[PDB]
């Protein structure tokens, strides 16, 4: 099976990527990393955390690698994919974190760069798009770019799912209240064409779009189109939460959804349950892509009109990051 | 009529109070303040706020007084209401702002104390309970206690109001993503029996119960049990909106529902509008209760299925305290 | 073999709940049988388990009517607002972590030897007491001792970094300012906090000065210093993880390396006092095991004619970092 | 007199450039901005500000300029300094705010693109660098390109010249705890080679080089070179305090240093006076370039040796742009 790993971006999501591979003890190794800076600032970096505190392995670097529990990595600083020297220590697949690559189109630049797979850790349009334990049974060995979605579409497809298998989901609307994250902006001030995202991230409440409840039809086919979505991004470092009002085509109550909910989390690593009255900063750390939390469903009813509102946490860096990490460790054996 | 009142908790709402009275140059003259504190430690705060800067006007005290803009207003320190000697300088209307009498039982303690009438800032039961501009004409000659609701109920009652009249809501969820209030901790440790509110805020999304979709038919009979909600209690000093997902009596654009919330809107001193992208601290200082954001509708449709998400912002101190005095006013003159 | 003292912990919050992390992870010989704080074990266990500074505990919490169990131990749980009504000779606790800071004098914690203690250790400045900074001046306690200070965690900061420096170069003067994490004495919202008016100030939101005795009473940890030292804090928006920088005329000339070399002696197998020649940040210092670390890239010698000024800079964490010195101090204060 | 005005770099500080030009009805006439971005997206930030909220004017905007307070600016979008068109609308003098162009070097290039004059809003090495009510007497009608330095050195200056000409200043050593600024990063990651500028800013207390005491000299010729200092940036949007360890001239008490500079305070518009318990977020608006805080002065002494901490607090946003529009206003008729 494949065991060769090359990341570019090596950012939050991508030092994560190492951090969960070396806990976890995988069987793959992280030969090399692309990014746009030096060794040792990637070092530094890497050593220094300041969601996750101090790395558990040791960091070294020299003038063209790190060195990472011993291990030598060689570090490239090429901004084109298409020029990323994969070939000299054999990277295989390629773990695309850098934002600039969420197609297939910009994606394969890494294949005529030598590598044989990617898996984008983005949403990266109608490409074949896993959540893990929702539709990983989708992958075959024919599969050479995948995408991982969002983190937010990992907190809400397991939840969907679970809700659509038990009782139908006719229509739904997703709110998550996700923490700030490097596409917005430190102070007042241009960031890009989006208007919202040019606001100071940690004084404000802004609003933002987010395609995970628009796409979920590439994770979920029947709820195609069935579900729409934003964001309320906040000041917390990491740590989010999904709710999802949905019309379903059931009556049920809270307790119904709640018994549901559980059956789905158990023996599932991916998808945890929790009904204790937990805050965000709970959340940080998590090794799961969504906690439900029962705590937080509500249902609304009037005769036969019936709102069901469901909430899951989760951590949109390290919880995340244990999906896609999932997701590589099966791709790598296709 | 009625010209002469004290202030119950000289808190976040209890200053704003005093400062957005002298703002609109009032009638209404303050005599008497009831807190926990020296005058020194009130005017101290009331001279310098960490939300809205320097106090406009001139401010010293004495062993029991506070001179503001020249004005002698007494001050005292009785921790039951009962006690609070409101004869001396005549408090005819007592605002209630510390959070501990929310109930009829609870304020009549102000009336035996010799107050007349009592204004609640804050929801308190099954009372007279009041938005200003959706259902003020409700109050009475008669009336001795009444409420004002809480700042969310005031967002989202006129929302909820437009969008009845126009379409007819069949039933509906609220979130609001609320700024975080001294309800809650500054570190983790205990807060009452809210396990929640135990955790600290400035750190943290927690979700929160709060009663405004609850008890809308106190404002809106027609909606009463139609509504339910909560919160997410988030790190912004002040600046809060407030999401409600509906099942309307019909079919609608995103441009027929944000052309009646305008028309809603149209010379209303209380709810106002915008089509602009502002985030929080957009709001912060809004002499409104509400304004719908038009950039925020979502009509989501499958088939004959239709949920509508509309979206209003709110300065939960400031906004609603302009709302708190508009009903204080007329409060007066019955 | 071992000794195998009981304690008792009275407040139990910021640092009282890290107080029992820190003597678990240690594995301590030492057994927690009581706690004493306001309020209902299920509050107590729900805060054990959930921490928003430094996640999960690491053991199983459950509660009972009146107790806790951690990691399938009994700790009783008291409500007492007044320490001499608390029963600590019910589970025979002798040794009392005063972590509440309501009782920080000697005359305040005696209420703990009436209720029958034998021995208190106050989590905080107590006045003209036994006041010790582990590796500093622990030296100084022996079996006599019944009531005693670790100081603040400024102090626990600052103490080891001056006494290397006097040691090595002598201190003729010195100021200290502490960009400090704000703690629970601070106000959430704007409103009153007692007569400290910039405590009541939000505390997440702005930059606020704040008195600390931590440079004036250093003399009771390095009596040689006694009056050379002022200081104060200025508290600000991180949630754990603070900073001491000291303003120093030493009597010596020195140079920059050679002040670093000196504090690198002063740490080497000195499992207190860290040291560190890395770019960190505050977050670099929650959960570390040390009393304080001495930052080596931030020395500056401003230096004019024969006239010197030397400031030094070291981390700490306030909340973590500080429990540890606690807890090297409960160790050694039990088997006396 | 010269009175057209080009802003370079439209952001926290250019945009208050134009706010304070306003607020003090300056003859002054900004005709032109040059940015990295559409009107629409300067206009939404002009409007919108999350430090300072509203803008007190009307703002609008075409494909190609600003109007504000009913007034044309046109707006340019040249990255390079050379190629803006300052002659179009005959800018005279460019404030220059970008960081790009701190250097007589750099700054020459809007003089080669058709300026008269340039004023730095930064530290640009060995030039004529202002800090008004200090050493704005060396300005003549020869100088081209001058620096106003930073907010820390419009911080320092006036207290440690207050100091000096009372005392003496012998050496002395400055910390500044220092709102962050758009210099940082909002998550961890590559800022440059500068190791703590990757580091999230609103998480964490950041050690900053700056070269405000450093290079005093500039501005204190007799200071020079008996200066050192640095910051430590933390949380807080805007807002800012300076402490200074002083070696004196003389034995002084606390009294003593506190009515030096209440007397150097007294009718200087520059740098004010204060003996209350402020905080941060009450200097936020501040039209003062410093102001002294004789709260927390303190003298340590022992025998012959003293140490002198005296402590200003400055809004390095508004309060800074309040003494770089003094400056320019004089720059303007020399
Ligand atoms: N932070 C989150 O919550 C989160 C969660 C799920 C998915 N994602 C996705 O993961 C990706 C990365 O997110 P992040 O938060 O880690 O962003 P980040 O900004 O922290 O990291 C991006 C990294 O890529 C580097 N980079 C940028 N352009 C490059 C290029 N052309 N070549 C090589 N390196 C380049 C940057 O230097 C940086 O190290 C994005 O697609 C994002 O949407 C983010
Ligand atoms: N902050 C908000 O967003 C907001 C908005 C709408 C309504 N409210 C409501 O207004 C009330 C006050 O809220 P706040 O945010 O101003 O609270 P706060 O804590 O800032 O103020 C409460 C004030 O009351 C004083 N106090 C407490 N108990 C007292 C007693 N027994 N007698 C006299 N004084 C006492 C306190 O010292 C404090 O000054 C509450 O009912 C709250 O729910 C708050
Ligand atoms: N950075 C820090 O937080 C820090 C560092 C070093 C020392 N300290 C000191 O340790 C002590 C506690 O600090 P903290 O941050 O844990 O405070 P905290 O408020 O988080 O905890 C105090 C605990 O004491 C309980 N309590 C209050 N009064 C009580 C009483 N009369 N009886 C029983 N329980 C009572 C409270 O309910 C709370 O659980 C103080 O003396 C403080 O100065 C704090
Ligand atoms: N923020 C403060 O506290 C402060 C205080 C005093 C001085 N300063 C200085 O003033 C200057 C501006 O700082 P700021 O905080 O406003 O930074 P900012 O990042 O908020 O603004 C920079 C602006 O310049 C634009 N820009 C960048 N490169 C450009 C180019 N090549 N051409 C045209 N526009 C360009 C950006 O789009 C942005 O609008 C800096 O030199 C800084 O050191 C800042």
């Amino acid at each position: 099976s494949m065991s060769k790993v090359g990341i570019n971006g090596f950012g939050r999501i991508g030092r994560l990527v190492l951090r969960r591979l070396l806990e976890v003890k995988s069987n793959i190794d992280v030969v090399a990393i692309n990014d746009l800076t030096s060794p040792k600032i990637l070092a530094y970096l890497l050593k220094h955390d300041s969601n996750y505190g101090p790395f558990p392995w040791s960091v070294d670097f020299t003038e063209d690698s790190l060195i990472v529990d011993g291990k030598s990595i060689a570090v490239y600083a090429e901004k084109e994919a298409k020029n990323i020297p994969w070939k000299a220590k054999g990277a295989e697949i390629i773990v695309e974190c850098t934002g600039f690559y969420t197609s297939a189109e910009k994606s394969q630049a890494h294949l005529d760069a030598g590598a044989k797979k990617v898996l984008i850790s983005a949403p990266a349009g109608e490409m074949k798009t896993i959540v893990y334990n929702v539709n990983d049974d989708t992958l075959d060995g024919n599969d050479t770019i995948v995408s991982v979605a969002s983190a937010t579409t990992n907190c809400l497809a397991p939840m969907a799912k679970a809700l659509h298998d038990s009782f139908g989901i006719e229509v739904g609307t997703m709110t998550t209240i996700h923490a700030y994250t490097g596409t917005q902006s430190l102070v007042d001030g241009p960031r890009g064409k989006d208007l919202r995202a040019s606001r100071a991230a940690a004084e404000n409440i802004i609003p933002h779009t987010t395609g995970a409840a628009k796409a979920i039809g590439l994770v979920i086919p029947e709820l195609s189109g069935k579900l729409k979505g934003h964001a309320q991004r906040v000041p917390v470092k990491t740590g989010s939460v999904t709710e999802l009002v949905s019309i379903l085509g059931k009556k049920v109550t809270a307790e119904e959804v709640n018994n549901a909910l559980k059956q789905a989390t158990t023996n599932n690593e991916s998808f945890g349950y929790t009904d204790e009255e937990i805050v965000s900063s709970d959340i940080i750390g998590s090794h799961f892509g969504s906690v439900f939390d029962a705590t937080q469903t509500e249902i609304t009813a009037v005769g036969d009109l019936q709102l069901v509102k469901t909430v899951a946490w989760y951590d949109n860096e390290y919880g995340f990051v244990t999906q896609l990490i999932r997701t590589l460790e099966k791709f790598a054996k296709l």
